[PDB]
């Protein structure tokens, strides 16, 4: 049964090379690049996608790491529409993932791009909130799942044609106070990364911890402070992201637990 899912989940993921064409770089880096492409899908017309570019076993791992998430089905979580794998001339294999396109790019730099006269307009409070909604329900569905993000940030959020996020891409100053200790990580860890991820929403686009460097951050954390209140931000919205950090993860919040508060708060502004 286990083997049976995971072997139909298998057949799905796979995309014939040829269903696919690619296009212009949209960022490359070390991992390797995003591209824009187009999915020609089952009833004769082309989809408009992007595709990332990233041993058999950590070939495999790929694979069978990309046949879980495509079962992924929520509208703050990305989908993955598929992988190929196309070989070098040198011979390594190059392992392409396909995602539906997002048209306004990453939330860290469009936050940042808001700021900018020729960027987007300034993000009101209750879109900004909104954002933090989207990124908790996305959070939720993942929880849910008993899946890890590992790397919550606003730079693995993206936005969609609609201004709906989405959570993507599933870091000293994101890590919880016990990972960086005991390097050990729960849905908990994660939480403390989403309250981090609400700081940068709500700043748009500081860095955590300005005049904090990374090699001191275990031990500015270990003597009990944490991210200071951004101007602005109603101390309601503070509550919520400082319980995200509290030093003991067991009286840290559920992420529904948050999305619950999120949305109250959301609802109760004029
Ligand atoms: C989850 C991985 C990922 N998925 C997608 C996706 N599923 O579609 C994706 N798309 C994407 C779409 C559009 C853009 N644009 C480029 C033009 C730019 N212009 C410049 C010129 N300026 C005058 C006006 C703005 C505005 C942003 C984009 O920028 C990098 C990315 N990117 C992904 N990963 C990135 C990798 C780099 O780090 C951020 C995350
Ligand atoms: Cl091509
Ligand atoms: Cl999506
Ligand atoms: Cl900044
Ligand atoms: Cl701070």
């Amino acid at each position: 049964s286990h083997m049976e899912e995971l072997q139909n989940k298998l057949e799905d993921v796979v995309i014939d090379r040829n269903l696919l064409i690619l296009g212009r770089i949209l960022g490359e880096g070390e991992f390797g690049s995003v591209m824009e492409g187009n999915l020609k899908q089952e009833d004769g017309t082309s989809l408009k996608v992007a595709v990332k570019t990233m041993s058999q076993r950590e070939i495999e791992e790929f694979l069978s790491e990309a046949a879980c998430m495509k079962d992924f089905s929520h509208p703050n979580v990305i989908r993955l529409l598929g992988v190929c794998i196309e070989m070098s001339s040198q011979g390594i294999p190059k392992p392409m993932v396909i995602l539906p396109f997002m048209k306004y790019g990453d939330l860290h730099t469009y936050l940042l791009y808001s700021r900018l006269e020729t960027g987007p307009r300034h993000i009101p409070l209750q879109t900004l909130l909104r954002f933090m909604v989207d990124i908790a329900l996305g959070m939720e569905y993942l929880s849910n799942r008993n899946f890890l993000h590992r790397d919550l940030a606003a730079r693995n959020c993206m936005l969609r044609d609609d201004m709906t996020v989405c959570v993507a891409d599933f870091p000293v100053k994101w890590i919880a106070i016990e990972s960086l200790a005991d390097r050990v990580y729960t849905s908990k860890s994660d939480v403390w990364a989403f309250g981090v991820t609400m700081w940068e929403i709500a700043t748009r686009g500081m860095t955590p911890y300005p005049g904090v460097q990374n090699h001191e951050m275990y031990d500015y954390l270990l003597h009990g402070h944490r991210l200071k209140q951004p101007e602005d931000c109603l101390d309601e919205l503070y509550e919520i992201m400082y319980s995200c950090w509290r030093t003991d993860p067991l009286d840290r919040p559920t992420f529904s637990v948050l999305r619950l508060q999120l949305e109250r708060l959301l609802e109760s502004l004029p």
